[PDB]
């Protein structure tokens, strides 16, 4: 009550996916109803800002990125933290005001000494808010490892979540992780893993169908780059793939599904076959690598070295995808023109939808009343042209 | 000129089931309102429907035979055999269809597609459309059940060669070809300005070779995912056409699913329909089997073995068609998908219909169209079918 009341003008603004010729209204870094606001406090703005006739959207969140801009999430360096201060702060330029630092398939080693290093951490003009770590793998398989290196694959069968334990070491920091369902005992991890409000992503699996529904019983809520990794769908054994589609799972359930939309990882027919199947839990990821915001050149993945051609980033040496190069922003703008959707279909798979995975969607991903007024500023053609983040402006374009 | 008044109904008419009365007259759907510019506003017969649903009869645009009968056969009574089949699938909710001639030798094509024109339903069984040609200009790595032996190409003389294979067209309605033959091009443009339908299937072409096939004058597939590439990230193939943005604008590409149970399973069901319902089709895929059930039987030159529901060519487990009729099939994409029983109604007929530019006569309840149409109950099954407004079918007389 004793902060700024903000008034932005000028704005189209999405809110309950539409977008609406309103003003947006903050105070305190939250969102505020300006009815409510003049009928129960009986103030006003105290700084309006005219928008200009742009689009104002929830600010992107992307829970699978591995680092950028020369930084590689999954290795133990010395400032481990000032590399992840580098990314959070130049994906704002991008339209991310939130985002989970991703590690891929690592010697427990390397877990040990990073996840300690990367909590926690709300958005400022110091970067984008860390959500907690993505880490994807090791307890995958070795069929579909992609660019994960065999070396450091992992199973659960000798003892479960006490495996998983000893791998990573502790957990506060995690909040996703990606595992192929299809290890032995994985029923027992998944559970343990959600109960400790971790969230479960099938990924770089061979599972059938009937196993990854199992996973979502067990408390699977996510899939990792959808068709990247795993079995391709097929007419009489869809595999994980048919998550999207089955009557089999918890009634009224979300599952949510990242899809990679640089161009390179998934063609427009997937795209649309996704949206138009299931809508609702589409997620849009970068899977960005080190290269990120760099275009060219050798870099790291972990373990494994990274070469990017053309636009296309490789396991050095190889035709193996190894993450991408588009920022969150291009990503939006492929999907819209890709799958012809709306506007507001392509912002809620890059914001609203990983927030609903998250738990978030009261605070984060939306423009709605009490939520944070973490929001970027967009022109028709969904060019990212400031974001702010607790009603901050923390980038502008120039 | 007989009014028929069908009351205490729900009739399909605008994609949804409507609590109004269905009029008929002349074998005709009737404007009950054309009534007050004639001498007689009442009908002369009223049939109470007891709450039950009319929906217009089935289209069947691929089946092979059935109950015995092979269409592909030139036997010496090859219209027998389609008027035994064209009989017997009115109890299965079906009033037109297409005979379906799998690949087969020139000698076959010239004796049967005499015998086997276009005719009218009525109380001898459903209508035939015309004939559905699947097959010999197909691919060998997606023959499925079709004979190595008897596969055909064009690049000698195209159309002329189609020509030479069939003989003379003018009974044929469909015809499936794959597409990245060479000159292919060619044979479409021929068959659809010849009115002839023509459907992609036993093929291996990619996403940009359908749709230029499409552009060619295509407009079905015949069972997507049934002998063809799948569904890919990479490049999509024939599949890739239910989410193209690269067709004809306009145009719905209209697809047949074999929703026996064992052709595709739920996802596949539901992914096509959830990606393209408008175009969906619902064909049974039937083969002489249907009816009989396990043992031994034929598809046009292959000898087929039923064993445990399912048909494979003898000595394989190669599938070899389906022995699920219409209303089973109806019943199973209903149950599947989880789509409304207006959507499911729709793809037996009025989508079947459309395809085949018939929309104004066959396929919907709408005023001036044939008055073909099933009684159901709220599980679609078919309790009654009529052909031209006349009962040609009831499942009992308990009422
Ligand atoms: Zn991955
Ligand atoms: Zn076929």
């Amino acid at each position: 009550a004793g902060a700024r009341v903000l008034q932005f003008t000028n704005c189209r603004i999405l809110r309950g996916g539409k977008l609406l010729r309103e003003d947006l209204w903050v105070r305190g870094g939250r969102i505020l109803d300006p009815e409510k606001l003049f009928f129960e406090e009986r103030r006003v703005a105290d700084e309006r800002r005219d928008c200009g006739g742009r689009i104002l959207a929830p600010g992107f969140i992307d829970v699978q990125i591995n680092g950028g801009f020369g930084v590689d999430f999954s290795q133990a360096t010395e400032d481990v933290g000032s590399g992840v201060a580098l990314v959070a702060r130049r994906i704002l330029s991008h339209g991310v005001t939130s985002f989970c630092p991703t590690l891929v398939t690592s010697p427990p080693e390397v877990y040990h000494k990073v996840v300690p290093q990367i909590p926690v951490k709300s958005g400022g003009p110091h970067g984008a808010g860390v959500l907690g770590l993505h880490l994807e793998g090791p307890f995958i398989s070795r069929e579909k490892r992609g660019a994960h290196p065999e070396a450091h694959l992992r199973s659960f069968e000798a003892d479960a979540f006490q495996d998983l334990l000893a791998t990573y070491g502790p957990l506060d920091n995690v909040r996703i992780v990606t595992l192929a369902p299809e290890l032995g005992r994985s029923h027992e991890v998944i559970r343990a893993l959600t109960a400790r409000g971790i969230c479960v992503s099938l990924g770089h699996s061979v599972a059938d169908l009937r196993a990854a529904e199992d996973a979502v019983w067990s408390g699977a809520t996510f899939i990792t780059h959808l068709f990247n990794a795993m079995l391709p769908f097929h007419h009489r054994d869809p595999g994980i793939v048919g998550l999207l589609t089955s009557d089999r799972l918890p009634a009224g359930r979300c599952i949510f599904y990242g899809m990679i939309a640089d161009g390179t990882h998934t063609n427009p027919a997937a795209l649309r076959i996704a949206h138009r199947a299931h809508p609702q839990g589409l997620v849009l990821v970068t899977d960005a690598i080190p290269a990120l915001g760099l275009g060219n050149g050798r870099h790291t993945l972990g373990q494994q070295e990274v070469e990017v051609d053309g636009l296309t980033a490789y396991v050095a040496g190889t035709k193996t995808l190894s993450g991408s190069i588009a920022p969150m922003d291009v990503c939006v703008r492929h999907f819209l023109q890709a799958t012809g959707c709306s506007m507001e279909s392509a912002l809620e798979a890059a914001s609203l939808h990983p927030a609903q995975l998250l738990g978030l969607e009261k605070s984060k991903g939306t423009l709605d009343f009490g939520a944070d007024a973490d929001f970027v500023v967009l022109d028709d053609s969904l060019h990212v042209q400031a974001t702010y983040i607790s009603g901050e402006l923390v980038w502008q374009a120039d």
